[PDB]
């Protein structure tokens, strides 16, 4: 049966009506398709287990294991986000989840466990659009640069156990991404950065690199490349996290908020043309 | 009868459920006091005709005539704003309405009279929670300060007529207002100053206002701070002007889009204690 | 006979020991090659007068008149520059002598008529090592970029005549200089924008085109790409307009301080390989 | 005897004719009040050697044995500066020496041992002047806020031996220095956070002491208040390190330059009123 697909914007964005029980190739089919041409697709109303989010994220590709935030009962592959005031929230920033990898996940599911009053909001930006609103020579100028990322940023060491974070430091150092990535199945061109993990832009002067960053970061902030989402119960979040930047809003304490994450394996970034 | 009233998040915005026919005083009342309590409300499925909207916008306060935007048919108080290739959008940019008057509107009301296939969303932000946001030495560095607003920042002359220009322009010269506006009503302290017309701050050194207007009009962008709105048909906005900015996005052309608002004079800015 | 030259630093700046009575043919040659050489080059010992100087201002190209400073005696091209508290000094910031005309002086000539106790220090910068300072893909992202620039940037309205005033500025529109322009002599590569008139860079975004400015100016700051002067009564300065940026603190008031100012024009400016 | 003093400009700066042999402690007094009323003073003829500057240095205070750099033939008092290709200069960057120590250094002498054809160029920026620019209201807000210095920012871990590293780390713990420093002996107010080790201002949110500090590192480097000088053999320089900053230009490699530096320890930074 076709899914009721509503986009949110112009751009990244949109809602569906499936049934989230497995689903049936064929609308599988459609969602992936759909997460695909909207950056990020919203579900209400579906109560899954941790077991039952994994099998749908498995749909998409090999999982991936955080090395830091803790995982569900018996599903390690499933992460539990449990905030409150003795954790307080840390994705209340513009990152793209796990760059600091040589092959970050090219998408996560979220869902929406235990709810605040109110708040908490989700917002995700399009790298591809972000990437056509650069002029010309900036596209040229961005186009072929790297970045480096480092997990210790999103991470610091002060905040831890600092025995069990040396170890997953020494176990992912920092790295380079194409600072313009291009995508492995879409093939279209997108921003590659995320204040999250971005240190630096390794090929131009230190100071060249911090002058872009502080533009960059910026530049993905633009209303008109996101998409806001006002969370509610049960309600399931799949985006592709290997073209999108989003961060969370950090107003609800000292009430309580628990969100499961499926983290699923991608390629390798590359540029291309 | 009461009024259903949906909060959107822990700071501003919200939703509601009456009946827009004239108001019962006592909804009137619970409506005037919601527009205060969150300094945005929506309301969908109403179908007002100008001359009926401007009845709405009298039951706040005296209006205010736009020296520019164009009015409707034979209501001069009800400003249209109809937008697409001819004649772009010009609100993509936060902004607070009208603050190049000595006494800019405390108010507003927005009706969705034709819309797009989607976008043109518009966001709220508000001053009383990024005021509570600034730590205690910057509130009080702020707090007193005078900001020049200049009516021909949002209105350049290159734009534009260039005599019925001219005319606006000496009729509303630059003037000031603080920089940390208390609340004529509810008392509460917020940040009054706009990327939209604010052009520096007077106390304080060129180079000194110039970093602190770069921090404040990137510090009102912070995603807690604000609410953002996805257009309807027949829905309507009616925000406080004098606590919030908000931005409407620029992403529909070619396609066209008509918005109706009623613009309500408010009283002179003023910061206590 | 041959120049004393002695060179104040790796990049521009130095020294000579001449004899300005006019040059004999063969020093005049040592002296051209040596403003080339360095950017900049000063002399002490030389009182001059405004009839002399024009003279030797001469022997490099036509001269231009200013449309706005006034001139000295009965010689129109020699700028007399009289700072004290009725007339504050307005060149203490970095820019490049009159970019505002499509054919911006390719050099001019500094007499230290009367000086101040102290103070009055006046700097210079090199485009061609700040260039050079510039990562590739900075060097192409700018290499080909044109920029605006205002006269009325430097000579605000508001601080004046008033007829006299528009009547430069109808005369003297904004225009367009290449971002990064060549020698015409030496052919070398050197950034071409100055704080003082460059308004934004037309061949990127508005956001991108701030963005870039705010690296450049300041990046034209860095203390290796300059020399300093401490003036001395009768010290003359000769630097190549084409390829350079200078300050002159503002420091000595209530003091007075004379100079007078030969202004060379030059050719056209344009970007090469 | 009396000194030939004469004074580099309005504010910081000034050279001097003594004869550095010890000093006639009548002449010590004239050259502290100089090295006091100007941050900067200078020398020139002063052939020097190691124990002979130790024991100049001696002559204002207590001295300081740098934890990193290396020591002269048998005064580990005496830092020894040789640069090159296989050691790179790591000062070309505002900065005022060692301030990562509870009491940080309130003086230093300089000695210019060996220098290269050019370049070498060192630069003074004056806090007490920087601070007398802020506007009233940026005074007050700066005064009484803390900033953290860390020895690591201007020393860090991958450059380096990593075990001798580590032991300056640890025994010199990041540490608070008021942003606004009062005068143990003038007494007068000055700006007190450099480039080279302020990390953030302790009492101000994250981007609220971001915002702050670019303004203030840049703030510091307008021409107006600083002081350049031009090495040259057996040079002297020393200057007040409780209110300057300052910054030695690397544009002289490949060849070598020798510079001997005598760290003298101060009391503890404190501001008043
Ligand atoms: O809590 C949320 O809604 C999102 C947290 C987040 O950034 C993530 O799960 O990657
Ligand atoms: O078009 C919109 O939704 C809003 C335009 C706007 O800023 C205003 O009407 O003040
Ligand atoms: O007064 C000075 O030393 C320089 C003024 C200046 O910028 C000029 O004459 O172009
Ligand atoms: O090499 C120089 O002239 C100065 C180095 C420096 O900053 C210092 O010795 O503190
Ligand atoms: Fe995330
Ligand atoms: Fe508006
Ligand atoms: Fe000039
Ligand atoms: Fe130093």
């Amino acid at each position: 049966e076709r899914l009721s697909i509503t986009p949110l914007g112009p751009y990244i964005g949109a809602q569906i009506s499936g049934a989230d029980r497995p689903l049936s190739d064929n609308q599988f089919e459609q969602l992936y398709h759909a997460v695909l041409r909207h950056q990020v697709v919203f579900l209400r109303d579906q109560a899954i287990t941790p077991q039952q989010q994994r099998a749908l994220a498995q749909r998409f590709g090999e999982l991936h294991i955080h090395p830091v935030y803790p995982h569900a009962e018996g599903v390690d592959e499933i992460i539990v986000l449990d905030t409150h005031n003795d954790n307080p929230p840390d994705n209340d920033n513009w990152h793209t989840d796990v760059t600091f990898i040589e092959t970050p996940p090219a998408g996560a599911i979220l869902a929406a466990k235990e709810l605040p009053s109110t708040g908490g909001d989700t917002l995700w930006t399009s790298g591809i659009a972000a990437y056509e609103a650069l002029s010309v020579p900036f596209r040229q100028l961005l186009s072929g640069l790297r970045a480096e990322h480092d997990f210790r940023k999103s991470f610091p060491e002060y905040k831890y156990e600092h025995q069990r974070w040396r170890e997953a430091v020494a176990k992912n150092p920092p790295l380079l991404h194409p600072v313009v990535r291009t995508h492995p199945v879409s093939g279209k061109q997108a921003l590659f950065v995320n204040e999250g993990f971005t240190t630096r832009i390794v090929d131009v002067s230190e100071k060249e690199s911090e002058a872009l960053l502080s533009f960059l970061f910026a530049h993905i902030t633009k209303p008109e490349f996101q998409v806001r989402w006002r969370w509610q119960p049960n309600d399931i979040a799949i985006w592709d996290n290997r073209v999108t930047q989003h961060y969370a809003n950090a107003d609800y304490l000292p009430q309580r908020r628990i969100m499961h994450r499926a983290t699923i394996l991608g390629d390798k970034p590359f540029y291309r043309a």
